């Protein structure tokens, strides 16, 4: 599997859409429902999927599938 994958999956758990939903231009808030707790929980998610802190203002950004997997990506 890849780190993609691997993002993709805990976005599509966490936010409780079906996998094809998880598109990478796909934003959480508009396009994937996401509520405020979600995107927080997504962040936790992510952090201990790859055991890695990801400060605050690098989570901000965070708000595409495909910011999640730049981020990611970047982080090793
Ligand atoms: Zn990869
Ligand atoms: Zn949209």
């Amino acid at each position: 599997s890849t780190i993609e994958e691997r993002v993709k999956k805990i976005i599509g758990e966490q936010l409780g859409v079906k996998q094809e939903e998880v598109t990478n231009n796909a934003s959480f808030v508009e396009d994937l429902g996401a509520d405020s707790l979600d995107t927080v929980e997504l962040v936790m998610a992510l952090e201990e999927e790859f055991d890695t802190e990801i400060p605050d203002e690098e989570a901000e950004k965070i708000t595409t599938v495909q910011a999640a997997i730049d981020y990611i990506n970047g982080h090793q």
